[PDB]
């Protein structure tokens, strides 16, 4: 369920150390579990407000990039056919993100062996495009490492918090 | 849906797909092992292993009793063979039979899907020295890693139905 406030601390600190080394950059790591689709644990510097109405409404139920994701093993841009065709469909998402400025990016997918799907979601935000997305581009194989240790880390601090 | 990865013209490009990307790494002992978690019988191999010691794994399903093949699917992150949870887990029938080819000393890369398959690539040097290989590993996981992930996904949409 990961409703542990003071883990998911310790876990977007371990991201935010690490991640900015990429740029200055908006994030979110969601993890979705089949067993409680309601209730995704997001740990983001997404504006809050985007988030709480993200999760007040249950917007990765018609995310694009979140629809996509469930495809994918490798990481993908927000401007792929995968995720367009999908916006053609449903557009409500990313109508209402614009407003925080959420518009290009990238997603990181990984699934485990306990059906979680984890995603680190990435965004430059306003700033310029084109440098950022070559950097997201260079350091792909670094992002996923990222996330796959970041989840590690996640479920081994949940493993342990549990024997205790 | 995905389709079984058993046409054998698919697999043998996916092989030289892979071996020449690893060999960036050096000279070295590769196996692709897919699992389908519900049903994880007959793994997908793709490997340039010893083919005596391929055609023993085989047979004898020795993915079922392998450490490693144990250990990666309740993991997401790369391991090396000498890693705790690999040692936990060495029967250690597997490990005894593969040192007479001298498949020893290695690392393990795992990613699972979302159509229940855990797939992983196992990386060995062989008898070549293990200093400089484990090195060579350690600065590229993260590219090793990514060579796992779109092999398996050129895979998925080859076998897509
Ligand atoms: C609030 C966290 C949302 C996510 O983690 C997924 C995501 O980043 N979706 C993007 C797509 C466009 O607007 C978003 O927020
Ligand atoms: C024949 C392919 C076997 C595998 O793909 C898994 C693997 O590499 N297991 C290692 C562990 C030690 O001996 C092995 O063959």
């Amino acid at each position: 369920y990961f409703d542990n406030e003071s883990i998911n601390e310790d876990i977007k600190n371990y991201i935010q150390r690490r991640i900015k080394a990429y740029g200055d950059l908006r994030y979110s790591y969601l993890v979705m579990n089949k067993k409680t689709p309601l209730h995704p644990t997001i740990i983001s510097n997404y504006p809050l407000d985007w988030v709480k109405k993200y999760k007040k409404n249950s917007y990765h139920l018609i995310d694009p990039v979140i629809l996509t994701a469930k495809d994918k093993v490798a990481p993908f841009a927000w401007d792929d056919n995968s995720v367009i065709n999908k916006k053609s469909t449903d557009s409500a998402v990313f109508k209402l993100a614009r407003e925080y400025n959420i518009v290009n990016g990238y997603t990181f997918v990984l699934h485990d062996n306990s059906n979680n799907m984890a995603t680190l979601n990435i965004s430059n935000g306003s700033d310029d495009s084109i440098s950022f997305d070559e950097s997201i581009e260079i350091n792909k194989e670094k992002i996923q490492m990222l996330l796959i240790l970041t989840h590690e880390k996640m479920l081994g601090l949940y493993q342990s918090n549990s024997d205790k």
